[PDB]
């Protein structure tokens, strides 16, 4: 059965509207790890600093 | 004998400028003492700063 919303696709229609949910989440997911990486940049400074 | 300038000083003059001798050597002394602990302080900071 097919999940997920538009239901209607079927065919090829359902195979391209998979790899367009994956290529989607995929990139949130590498947003959010971005975001961490900033976050990560910022506490060294801050640690560092301390240190000095 | 009396050794160092000013032969001519004798009994308590010569212990007062012996004093007086050991105290301006003592703080030539700390002179150099407190010139290389800046320099100590100026490394410090350049190699930390390399370390960021």
């Amino acid at each position: 059965p097919h999940l997920g919303e538009g239901g209607a696709l079927t065919g090829t229609a359902r195979k391209a509207e998979e790899a367009r949910l994956r290529r989607a989440e995929i990139e949130r997911q590498t947003e959010l790890g971005r975001l961490q990486q900033q976050i990560e940049q910022r506490r060294r400074r801050a640690r560092a600093q301390i240190e000095a």
